[PDB]
């Protein structure tokens, strides 16, 4: 089977963690019966900076028509406004019909404290992320800002339906003998309805009748969970959580909560997931302090690609490079500077390599 | 000096806390020259079976210079005529800020961290103003108000400068401390509310200017999702952190997590001429009334009440006697790990 997959380096270590990851693609296991065929496409700082646009029409137009799936490297995001710059990131989710945000957040078997094995599921098309705001009041030393945080019916029950979906999918993992801390599927709904009555109320009902769409989710474990309470859970009790669904911002904080239970963000995976495309993207951001010096850590592209992967439906590829990705990190040789190791991206390439064919 | 103190157990625990918290209160040693009236004010769940009565709200206004408050046991569903007390006494007594002291006992496991979160407390997302825009069956949309405006977020600014201080103030008396200077770290996500995050973050700034004494305290800024990851991590980065309404919230409980036992952590709602301790925990229904609650975070939060009402002294002894029971390990609650009860563990800071 033959998947087109848009490149999408863009800045700083992108341009080294996405050759990696292309790398590792390209040499798969015959066994998997999958083939690659790649297209390299312009976005980002660099991009803004060579043509004033970070994002060309062009690089939408060829993901549209052309491809399969994508893999995104990481931006340089100013932080400050800058006339004629937006976030390309932010675009091609938007564009592309990306509305969920996938973080699996999921610890290495030995690994020291709480084991861990969640994936937060977070809605990324709305709620304060319209940027609707207004200074109402511009008295001097007394203004006042306003923003609208906005949440749909459609949009919620999307998000729940993809939750069930992920839900559904990681159990059937289980089922098919693949040992797990969880011994049954749950979704968590993350809500603040004691304060977000109405819209929080809208979230909730929504992702619960989500539920009744699909037959097969109905064996899935519904709870609900204040958002204060499951940071406080998380850090204490993140074996706990299975699959966790929350609106836009509730998810933007828990995910880059959860990310701090697995050490390096140089390991964090994400995927930004549609109904009909799918994009992978390292959590790390360009990392300039060391962009070009080839000591970027490709793991969290590497598992990016494997759980793009599982959303395209080639669970055995995705497994076995999570497989040999893990065996790396737990033999602990060939380690990156931010895993405590003075090894490079290729060596560590090479080694996930050796792994996966053996 | 005389403190009227209105003491509100209200729910489960908070009934055994209290009491606990009163009887330190009266035995303060004579050293500190603090002496205590109390007055018993009705407040919480049991009351509802109206959450907070008009007197309750009439008798602290006219009578009383702090309270205490125990816990409320919140329902997990809304239910016509109840909104919570706690929310409604802040509001009415005008207590803007939420302040979290998160401190790990020396020598004790888990993670060394020294921390205040200064939490914005009156508006943001809280301001609870929704509409229901779009009504059509299946396709519903509703709408809320995030409101930030520059003189509550400059309030709050100045709240965590004041505190900064009095932290640094308390380390140059010769209390030992894992941070060597003093430290507010501005919260925000300006990268997703560009006018409403600004406004807070400069408002913050701003609230350096308002004192000279000020001038010498370090300041950051830095986006909530950040600071979440680097609780979990490094909390031993932060001093003063101070945060918008529903990014406090969320701090506050990750910050809570670091150390081992809920039963362990204070809190204070505080305003120009009002204080209000309250510990974190809840109304833990699934022990009340076995006589083994921990006082120790009520014990901590009027501590921290002292603190804001000028009597630091008193305030640091009680934490050096409740640190001395906790060091020694003698006397503690279950929650401790230990077989003592929650008058066992009074009469234990008592003796100190
Ligand atoms: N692949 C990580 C990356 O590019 N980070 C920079 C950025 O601006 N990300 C957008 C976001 O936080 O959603
Ligand atoms: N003392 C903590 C407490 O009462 N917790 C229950 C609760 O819902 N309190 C509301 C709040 O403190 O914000």
């Amino acid at each position: 089977r033959r998947i087109v997959l848009g490149l999408i380096p863009a800045d700083g270590i992108g341009k080294e963690v996405v050759p990696a990851a292309r790398r590792l693609m390209e040499n798969l296991p015959a066994k998997h019966k999958l083939k690659f065929d790649f297209i390299d496409l312009d976005a980002g700082w660099g991009t803004f900076e060579r043509t004033g646009k970070a994002l060309p029409e062009r690089t939408v137009e060829r993901l549209k028509t052309e491809c399969n799936a994508a893999l995104f490297g990481a931006v340089q995001s100013p932080t400050h406004k800058v006339a004629g710059y937006s976030s390309p990131i932010v675009a091609l989710r938007k564009k592309m019909g990306l509305y969920a945000n996938v973080r699996p957040v999921k610890s290495l078997d030995g690994a020291k404290g709480k084991p861990v094995d969640l994936v937060i599921v977070r809605e990324n098309t709305e709620c304060l992320y319209v940027k609707e705001e207004r200074m109402v009041q511009n008295t001097p030393g007394k203004r006042v800002a306003e923003a609208i945080r906005r949440i749909s019916e459609e949009a919620s029950t999307k998000i729940g339906k993809m939750a069930f979906e992920i839900a559904k999918s990681r159990q059937k993992i289980r089922e098919s003998g693949t040992y797990s801390i969880h011994k049954k599927p749950l979704v968590t709904i993350i809500h603040k309805s004691n304060v977000m009555s109405v819209t929080d109320g809208l979230f909730r009902e929504s992702c619960r009748h989500a539920q009744s769409l699909d037959p097969s989710y109905a064996s899935i474990n519904v709870d609900e969970q204040i958002v204060d309470s499951m940071v406080y859970r998380l850090f204490r009790e993140p074996e706990c959580f299975d699959v966790v669904v929350a609106p836009n911002l509730y998810g933007d904080i828990l995910s880059d909560g959860a990310a701090s239970l697995i050490g390096s963000l140089g390991l964090v995976p994400s995927a930004n997931v549609g109904d009909n495309f799918v994009m992978s993207e390292p959590v790390h951001g360009s990392a300039p302090d060391i962009a070009g010096r080839g000591i970027a850590n490709p793991v969290a592209t590497f598992r990016s690609v494997a759980l793009m992967l599982e959303f395209m439906g080639h669970q055995d590829a995705a497994a076995d490079i999570y497989t040999a990705v893990d065996k790396v990190l737990t033999e602990g040789k060939v380690l990156t500077p931010d895993l405590g190791g003075k090894s490079g991206t290729n060596e560590i390439t090479d080694a996930v390599l050796a792994n996966i064919h053996n």
